[PDB]
């Protein structure tokens, strides 16, 4: 089973503010829906709880407590590792799609990174790794808006 | 100026029959229109009264005719030769966006390719160009949905 992941991080490292993601980027929410679409997505149970069950895509959930999803589209495990073997029998390709914990835990999994940079330095206490040299762009695409940003995919070499 | 280039083929490379895309794979519009958004397109005449004029994207439209476009968005073209020359001065980048007659004519000036090829073999009159042995794969994911669709990069 292939582990993608798909984040979009501001110029200062900032993904998330408390709940939220503090910037809107007109566009930018076209590439998470279409790279998305019927795919499998990894996330921890607070993005899970701020995103929700979107159609039309299916969802590991990973917590450490007794939280459960209301919702046949969804399935909660109680670690990575046991979401990981999961996944593999249901899926050949897993796209995590964040929690900043998340990404941190599953980084060195991933082969290839769906990256956008947004053009804003707000505040926030959520921030993205640091990309390590295992990985090179492959492919990058500017785009001009409300808010530009930077569309990059990286792979594993 | 970037040239990119994106397409949807079937598996027996039909693109077209008659104005019509000879399928729908719920989905795989998204990738076009996430590739595209704010972005330069340029299309054949054919193409663009096939598909609308849709938000977000400017279109440089090729004819050899006296056809024009009331659109705002819309820049009319003689030739390719004049949309390249006229689009180097209006954008860093351009998305040759369909036609087959267009995807031939300008294939060579991409540096990169996106394809989706779509789980189909159906009829049609309109044809992808062979992609030369110049470009390679950088990118690959598959979707599963009506019609499944595998999306390729290729870089030059
Ligand atoms: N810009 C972006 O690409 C993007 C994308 C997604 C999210 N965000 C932002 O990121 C922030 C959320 O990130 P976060 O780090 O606070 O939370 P998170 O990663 O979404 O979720 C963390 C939770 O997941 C569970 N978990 C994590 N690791 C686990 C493991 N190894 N085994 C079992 N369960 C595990 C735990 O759930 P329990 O507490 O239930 O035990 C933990 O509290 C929000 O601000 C959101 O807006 C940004
Ligand atoms: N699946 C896909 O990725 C996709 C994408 C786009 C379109 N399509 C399909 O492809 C088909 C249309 O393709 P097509 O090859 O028939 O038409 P086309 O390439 O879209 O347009 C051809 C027209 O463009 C103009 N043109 C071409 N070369 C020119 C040049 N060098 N200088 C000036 N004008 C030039 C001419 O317009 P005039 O006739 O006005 O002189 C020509 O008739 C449709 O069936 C459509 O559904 C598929
Ligand atoms: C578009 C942002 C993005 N970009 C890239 N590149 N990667 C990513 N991972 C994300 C993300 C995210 C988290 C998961 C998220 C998403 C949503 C959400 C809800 C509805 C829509 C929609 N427009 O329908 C879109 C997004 C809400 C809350 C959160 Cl927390
Ligand atoms: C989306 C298919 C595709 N995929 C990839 N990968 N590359 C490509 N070039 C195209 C294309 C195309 C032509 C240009 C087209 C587009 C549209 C159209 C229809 C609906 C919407 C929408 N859903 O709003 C957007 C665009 C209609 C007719 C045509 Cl003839």
């Amino acid at each position: 089973m292939k582990v993608s992941l798909m984040a979009a991080k501001a110029k200062n490292g900032v993904i998330g503010c408390g709940p939220h993601i503090p910037w809107s980027a007109k566009g930018e929410q076209l590439l998470f829906k279409a790279l998305t679409y019927n795919q499998w997505l990894l996330v921890g149970r607070k993005t899970f709880e701020s995103m929700g069950a979107l159609p039309n895509r299916k969802y590991a959930v990973v917590t450490r407590s007794a939280w459960t999803a209301d919702n046949d589209n969804v399935i909660v495990f109680p670690s990575i590792e046991e979401a990981m073997y999961g996944l593999a029998e249901l899926t050949d390709h897993v796209i995590v799609s964040g929690g900043g914990e998340i990404y941190r835990e599953t980084l060195p999994m991933a082969s290839t990174l769906h990256i956008s940079t947004i053009d804003i330095e707000p505040e926030g206490d959520v921030f993205f790794p640091n990309i390590p040299n295992t990985f090179e762009v492959v492919f990058e695409q500017h785009f001009s808006s409300n808010i530009n940003y930077c569309y990059q995919i990286w792979q594993k070499g």
